DNA sequence: CCGACGCCGCATCAGC
DNA sequence: GCTGATGCGG
DNA sequence: GTCGG
């Protein structure tokens, strides 16, 4: 892409900072850094032109001089060369091994594929699942794959009952032609932001695409949000496809708008736009958008009857999903 | 300079 | 068992 | 690491 050397740059930083030096703000601010340069429509021949983009500071600026006058930048090839930080990086790369666990098992002497596959024992069940499927979820979904996942998922949805209402969010809701996973949100009108009326109404819906081998794996799930793995069926002699990431959430139906707008992201753009929701004097999550009182204390949740409410109350243009991906 | 940085579900642990 | 901190994830 | 105040 335009920038893609310097967005690389910076994504390979934030990662440094949040996998290794356990700085979030640091890992957030470079994502934000990556993702308005992303965004930019010129190919930047500067730091000082990059800095005019919000988020880009001085030390970036910087990075970026040096990276462009070299093609290189001097704190990454350290980074590289380091063990612990390559091994503690890698480790973070297979699902459930965070930063913490990761230095603890670099620690123990873990610190390769072959280490953790031969020490399942010293993994928790997300992580036993998250190595064993480490090769497949390195690969991505082309979107001709998610249209034949949404209709399974939609049609078994519809067959436990026909008052389901299943969307599939994530990237695919923005538009993109190839996904990570599958993000799915589910409603039901028995549950609402003022009642549970049936229990299991998650559960069911798990039950019935494990049923039809859909779902193969479990990685965590509670009443309203399940984190799985999953797979197309294959066709007659034709080879297995890659097993998938899958995440369903059930949200109250009243609070779709909300809910949608919510897994819809990307997860930059949340944080960009709840931020500025927070300086307009408002705080949203996936439920509500609600008013901050003067103390800083949430008041009651305000009218929403669409997405374009939400971006309404803090001044904000309506943005297609399309224009969401940050 | 500096305080804030999105907001919440599920798994695991420490403590009682 | 419960409750609140921490990890890791959406 | 950045930015508003
Ligand atoms: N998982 C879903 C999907 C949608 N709906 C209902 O369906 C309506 C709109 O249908 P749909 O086109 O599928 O969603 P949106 O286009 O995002 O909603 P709208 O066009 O009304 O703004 C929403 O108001 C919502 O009440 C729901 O309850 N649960
Ligand atoms: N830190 C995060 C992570 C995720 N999300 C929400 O959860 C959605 C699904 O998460 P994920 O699958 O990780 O993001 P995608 O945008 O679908 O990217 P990918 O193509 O890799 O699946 C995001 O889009 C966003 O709406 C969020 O709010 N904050
Ligand atoms: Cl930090
Ligand atoms: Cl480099
Ligand atoms: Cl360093
Ligand atoms: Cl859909
Ligand atoms: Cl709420
Ligand atoms: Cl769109
Ligand atoms: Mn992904
Ligand atoms: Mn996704
Ligand atoms: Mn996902
Ligand atoms: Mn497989
Ligand atoms: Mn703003
Ligand atoms: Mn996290
Ligand atoms: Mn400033
Ligand atoms: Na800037
Ligand atoms: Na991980």
């Amino acid at each position: 892409t335009l920038n893609g050397g310097i967005t690389d740059m910076l994504t390979e930083l934030a990662n440094f900072e949040k996998n290794v030096s356990q700085a979030i703000h640091k890992y957030n601010a470079y994502r934000k850094a990556a993702s308005v340069i992303a965004k930019y429509p010129h190919k930047i021949k500067s730091g000082a032109e990059a800095k005019k983009l919000p988020g880009v500071g001085t030390k970036i600026a910087e990075k970026i001089d040096e990276f462009l006058a070299t093609g290189k930048l001097r704190k990454l090839e350290k980074i590289r060369q380091d063990d612990t930080s390559s091994s503690i990086n890698f480790l973070t790369r297979v699902s459930g091994i965070g930063p913490s666990a990761a230095r603890k098992f670099v620690d123990e002497g873990i610190k390769t594929l072959e280490d953790l596959r031969k020490n399942e024992d010293k993994l928790n069940h997300h992580q036993r699942i998250g190595l064993k499927y480490f090769g497949d979820f390195e690969k991505r979904i082309p979107r001709e794959e998610m249209l034949q996942m949404q209709d399974i998922v939609l049609n078994e949805v519809k067959k436990v009952d026909s008052e389901y209402i299943a969307t599939v969010c994530g990237s695919f809701r923005r538009g993109a032609e190839s996904s990570g996973d599958m993000d799915v949100l589910l409603t039901h009108p028995s549950f609402t932001s003022e009642s549970t009326k049936q229990p299991k109404l998650l559960h069911q819906v798990v039950e019935q695409l494990q049923k039809v081998h859909f779902i193969t794996d479990t990685l965590s799930k509670g009443e309203t949000k399940f984190m799985g793995v999953c797979q197309l069926p294959s066709k007659n002699d034709e080879k297995e496809y890659p097993h998938r990431r899958i995440d369903i959430r059930l949200i109250p139906k009243d609070q779709y708008y909300c809910g949608v707008l919510y897994f819809t992201g990307s997860d930059i753009f949340n944080k960009n736009m709840r931020a500025h929701a927070l300086e307009k004097g408002f705080t949203i999550n996936e439920y509500t958008i609600r008013p901050l009182g003067v103390t800083g204390v949430a008041g009651e949740p305000l009218p929403v009857d669409s997405e374009k409410d939400i971006f309404d109350y803090i001044q904000w243009k309506y943005r297609e999903p399309k224009d969401r991906s940050e």
